[PDB]
């Protein structure tokens, strides 16, 4: 039986969370990743294979195809997570240090420093998460439609192509535009909380 | 050996259960994951691949599928399954932090907290279950059939497309009802139990 | 260390079981599973796109591999399997919380009730095992034709369509047969001796 | 540290056996096991789909292949290495449970019987060994051809069929046969080991 | 309980590293395989059969293919990442060794041996990463073009052939370069430290 | 805490090989199959697929592909790799059996012998190492061409035929050769340590 340090690690990072958070985040964590990774992954795969247009031009659907989808929906939300989740990494590896040395200076020898750290990484998953946000509401919107038109070289004039699975896909972004805004709110409650409970001191 | 406070876990989060449902309803769950990974997710391969219409009209087949599919069964099942699951580690992951605070209060110092969660979490399972029933008895019924008609742009008038493995699909699709009717039974099974414990006093 | 209890659940779930059985089943067990996940599964990869049609009728194709195979071989087989093993597991989970109660009882306070469980466990293996044979026999026979005829619509008149590897997998079926065979003839055994030693009183 | 039983059943396991005989045959068993896994089973992923005729009647190409292969050397070879490995699973499991039996008496109450099992799992082993060399060696031979002659219905006349990586099938199956030689004798040498430290009593 | 010697292993590696580096250098190495291993590696797919050029010649695509592309971008940045993740590995190795001898010296008998090690491989690491920087620079640069002219043998003249999601490509291209600068400023860093606290003696 | 054995038999293996050797020699076996295993085994995967030749006689292309590739170069260093990596497998085997007779002998009754077999060892590496080398120099060289000339039947005179990804090939080649050199170096290396260490007695 050697679990104990890692309780007592559990217990030194969640010091300042509340009751609730603690759950809901990490239920909407893993919700998140069994999400992307076994059903939405899927949907994607034929996105290329399937694209047609109407045209004899050679080369038109490549580019056609790279204009009406600069980056992959799928790998775009795979940037957001991995983004989304570096700074909870970079405090767990902090505090484990921070307790390795704590342990020295007490056997040896037989607030602020955290909380502030705490504080910034929460307030910078919150901007990492509406940046993207932003950036996918700019770029895409949130939905998808049947036909595209295209007008790039070297096709002439004007060109109709028609994308595979659009529905499905328009269903998918919009459960993954739920997820996000719930992880958004989840995260400012925290902020909230700790804020006001700094201030009566 | 250290799988101790695991059987204490096991013990608390069954408190208020009957003796055949846990075996029943764990049993259950094992089955429906092995029959959606292992048999039902290969038949759904090529759904779109061996898709087939009659028709010269460029782009009519992208349409047609999609208006025929709106979204995968597969899919479907996959956001059930996860959507039935999720209270039950809401549960879990409550009753935990429970147990750690009660561990804190009765080592530092030598019913309705835990009822109404476990009866709402019940609750919850039945009502997302019933959900997605209605919402596939709306959207496909219950069986598929081999031809079907698309009055889709840029089709011209109507055209006949026909789909991949029909039959199969319509056994797999009976076999998932007959599940999930089994498991809204057991889940109403033990909300009733419950509550007729709860009357006696 | 922490492996003992696991030795007293083995010894109390195999109490009424004979000294031959546990071996020769167990075996048979993990040999149909490597059988039917290693070399079974890859040879039906290919079992409609390799199928084929003298026919220009489009659609044809489609409904005439549909109405030759309603179901693969392959996933009726993990069925197969699946029933027959499922009321094992039950018996387990049953037995270990049986245990956990017993302990309980003679740890706070210093035949018939598993016997007939048992017993029903094993009667319905042989169930599920005899009903899957039959199920076989009725649809399919036990084994595959090269040339096969279809009279389905929208085909014109009958139509000749080709097989993928009927030899191959004709074999197979034979392999699969006398597993289910054996396993069949080893549960009727176990049956009849648990009632010739219960007759002795 | 609980790995002593499993030295104790090493042990009792091999009480029989030379020297020599467990390190060759286990690395052979390795050897075997990785070879089949990592190159050989690559080359013949186009066994089919490479597979090409000179002709244009429709399913000839099928019922060609389908002759030229009744059944394919990678699965072949898996059955073979299955059939040849229970019998030692079969052994272990039988030790394991006498060891148990043994463990009871011994605790509760303070040559022929293994030996013949043993031999007779020997002796299977390499009776299914010889069996499966001369049924490869009746059906193919140890070589394939670049041509092959079809003279199968629908097919006109007699066609030409050409096939995919035949010398690097050559040199594999040579390097099988080989393999197999090896653990033959090997077998045999640990027979007459026993039977001649058995005949001086 | 058996983690404690790496934790010595652990402490007696990092001896002369900054407290920030550890944490920042270690989950940079995690976001670069995970990135590399998720999203980047699939967008490379169909990297050459998605690649079509306008012309009839037999083999012009084949050549035009590997002239555009010496090497994939993917495999270059596994080989990178090897390169210099090697260096650590060794000097893991060395200080176990040396530890493994310490403990021998100072049972039985009851700076610069490891400085100048770590000293070389971090020069080693900062070397490679701007060799591999200035190789890509050379043969590429930062970005791809949807079009590329051929005129390569067997082709005539001039070709114009077209990629595979060239602006996607571009956004991973940049992602890498980025994170690949960090790295560098990283251990560029460490070398400084390293050497501004040596000088004070 | 059961590790100490596992030190124990470390210790016992490397008795008389020289402290850089293991470093190095593990850390080229690491390298030596992450790059296999990664990097090189990908850009192999299309190699007869994307193999064209110019004419329009069939049957052609799969001889002219069988012509130029006797034996893919991945799975010859596949080969190569386990048949210089079995003979250290045999010597930690016979190692573990003998250290297991001994801890027998001098439990119950409270050089030459492992050296042989050790320079055995090394030799068999290094005697496989060259002969592959010579193989591959003889069959192949150490680079690729883009256009390779068929003069087989039933191509009729003599046909070009154009490889996939000849450069990248060749890179990878040169590359593998670099890391069999120095492999068969530092064997050499080792064992002119050990005779000359045996000379001085
Ligand atoms: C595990 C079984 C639970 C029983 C248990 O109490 O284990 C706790 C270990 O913490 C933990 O259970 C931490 C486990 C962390 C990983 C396990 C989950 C793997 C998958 C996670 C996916 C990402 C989310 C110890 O608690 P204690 O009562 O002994 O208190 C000690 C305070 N000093
Ligand atoms: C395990 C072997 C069973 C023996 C056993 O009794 O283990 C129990 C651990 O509980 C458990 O066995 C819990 C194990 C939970 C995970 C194991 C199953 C993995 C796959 C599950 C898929 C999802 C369902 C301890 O019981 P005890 O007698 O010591 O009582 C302790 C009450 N304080
Ligand atoms: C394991 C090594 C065998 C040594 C051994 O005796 O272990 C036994 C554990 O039982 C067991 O060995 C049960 C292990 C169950 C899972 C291991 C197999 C995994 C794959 C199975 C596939 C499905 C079949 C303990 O026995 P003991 O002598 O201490 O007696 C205790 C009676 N109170
Ligand atoms: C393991 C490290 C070796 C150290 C060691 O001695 O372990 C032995 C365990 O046996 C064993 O090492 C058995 C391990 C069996 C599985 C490990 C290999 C996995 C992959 C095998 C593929 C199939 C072949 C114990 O030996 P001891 O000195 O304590 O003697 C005890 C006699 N009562
Ligand atoms: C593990 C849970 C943390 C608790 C803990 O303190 O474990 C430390 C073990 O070090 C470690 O935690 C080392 C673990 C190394 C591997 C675990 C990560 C696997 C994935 C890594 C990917 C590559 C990066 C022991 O620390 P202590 O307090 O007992 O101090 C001992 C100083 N003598
Ligand atoms: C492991 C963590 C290192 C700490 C450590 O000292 O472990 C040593 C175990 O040896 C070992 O660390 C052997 C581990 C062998 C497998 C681990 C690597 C898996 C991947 C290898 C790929 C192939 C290469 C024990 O050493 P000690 O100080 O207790 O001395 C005991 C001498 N009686
Ligand atoms: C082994 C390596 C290569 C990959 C797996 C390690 C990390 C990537 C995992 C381990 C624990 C995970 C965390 C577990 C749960 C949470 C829930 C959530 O964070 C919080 O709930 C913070 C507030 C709180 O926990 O009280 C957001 C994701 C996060 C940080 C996870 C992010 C990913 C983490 C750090
Ligand atoms: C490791 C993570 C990333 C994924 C695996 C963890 C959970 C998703 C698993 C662990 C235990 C599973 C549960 C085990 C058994 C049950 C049976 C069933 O629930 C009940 O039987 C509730 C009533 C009772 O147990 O008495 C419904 C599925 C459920 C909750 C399972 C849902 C999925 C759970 C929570
Ligand atoms: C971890 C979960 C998600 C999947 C793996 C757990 C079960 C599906 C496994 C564990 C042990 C297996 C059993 C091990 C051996 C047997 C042999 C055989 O049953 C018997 O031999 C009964 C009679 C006897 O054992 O004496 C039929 C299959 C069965 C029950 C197996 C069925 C599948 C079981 C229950
Ligand atoms: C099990 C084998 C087959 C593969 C996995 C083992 C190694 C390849 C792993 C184990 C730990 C890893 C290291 C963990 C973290 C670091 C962070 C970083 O190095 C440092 O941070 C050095 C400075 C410091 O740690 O203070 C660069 C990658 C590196 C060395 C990793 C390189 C790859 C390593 C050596
Ligand atoms: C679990 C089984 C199925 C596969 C994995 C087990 C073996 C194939 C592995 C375990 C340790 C490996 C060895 C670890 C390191 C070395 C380095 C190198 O050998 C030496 O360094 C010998 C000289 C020395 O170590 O001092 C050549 C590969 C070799 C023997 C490896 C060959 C493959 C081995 C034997
Ligand atoms: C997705 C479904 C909606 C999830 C939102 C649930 C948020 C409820 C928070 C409960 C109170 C937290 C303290
Ligand atoms: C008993 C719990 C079963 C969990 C099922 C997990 C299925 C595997 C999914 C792996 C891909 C998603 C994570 C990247
Ligand atoms: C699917 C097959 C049907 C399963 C339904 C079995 C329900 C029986 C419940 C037994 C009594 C529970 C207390
Ligand atoms: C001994 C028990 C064997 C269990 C077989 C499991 C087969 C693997 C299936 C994995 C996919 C389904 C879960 C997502
Ligand atoms: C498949 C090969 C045939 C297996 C049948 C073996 C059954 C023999 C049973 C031995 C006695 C059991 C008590
Ligand atoms: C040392 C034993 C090796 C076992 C080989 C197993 C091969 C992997 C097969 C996995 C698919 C079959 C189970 C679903
Ligand atoms: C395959 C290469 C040939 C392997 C044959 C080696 C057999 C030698 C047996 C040595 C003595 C055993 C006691
Ligand atoms: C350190 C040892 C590495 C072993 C490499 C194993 C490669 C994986 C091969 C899996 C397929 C073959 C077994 C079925
Ligand atoms: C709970 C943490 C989940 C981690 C997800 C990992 C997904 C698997 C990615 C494997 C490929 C990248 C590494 C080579
Ligand atoms: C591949 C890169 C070259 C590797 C060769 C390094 C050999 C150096 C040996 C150092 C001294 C060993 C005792
Ligand atoms: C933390 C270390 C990560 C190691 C990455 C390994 C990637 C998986 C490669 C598996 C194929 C190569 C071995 C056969």
């Amino acid at each position: 039986g050697d679990w104990s340090a890692l309780g007592k690690l559990l217990d030194k990072v969640q010091a300042y969370s509340t009751a609730g958070g603690k759950v809901w985040l990490s239920v909407l964590f893993i919700f998140r990743i069994l999400l992307l990774g076994t059903a939405v992954e899927s949907a994607w795969g034929d996105e290329q294979s399937a694209f047609r247009c109407n045209t004899q031009q050679p080369g038109c659907e490549n580019v056609c195809y790279d204009k009406s989808f600069p980056i992959s929906h799928v790998r775009f939300w795979v940037l957001q997570i991995i983004f989304v989740s570096v700074p909870t990494l970079l405090y767990l590896a902090h505090v484990f240090y921070v307790m390795r040395k704590e342990e020295k200076l007490n056997k040896k020898e037989e607030r602020g420093g955290l909380l502030r750290t705490y504080i910034i990484s929460i307030l910078f998953k919150s901007i990492f998460e509406v940046a993207f946000l932003l950036i996918q509401w700019y770029i895409y919107g949130f939905s998808l439609s049947a036909v595209y038109t295209c007008k790039r070289d070297p096709c002439p004039h004007q060109v109709d192509c028609f994308l595979s699975r659009p529905t499905e896909k328009t269903i998918f972004i919009i459960f993954m535009l739920v997820v996000s805004l719930v992880s958004l709110a989840l995260n400012i409650i925290e902020l909230f909380y700790v804020f006001f409970k700094g201030v009566k001191d």
